[PDB]
């Protein structure tokens, strides 16, 4: 059971670990890389309240971290 959100806004990459993000980009973020801290069940569905998430930008066929306030989890 992983997590998948949609990037409502566009991002480029400020930190040395972010991935080129763009509105309409899908991010496949597993439920572990984010729960590695102990996120509560369902907390991953609210990226705006997470900080940073590491998923897979299928749109560009890449993977990395990105601002959760720029995406919107919608289900696994």
């Amino acid at each position: 059971e992983g997590y998948q959100y949609r990037a409502l806004y566009d991002y480029k990459k400020e930190r040395e670990e972010d991935i080129d993000l763009h509105l309409g980009d899908i991010l496949t973020v597993n439920k572990g890389s984010l729960v590695a801290l102990g996120f509560s069940d369902g907390q991953e569905a609210r990226p705006e309240e997470i900080g940073w998430l590491n998923g897979y930008n299928e749109t560009t066929g890449e993977r990395g971290d990105f601002p959760g306030t720029y995406v919107e989890y919608i289900g696994r």
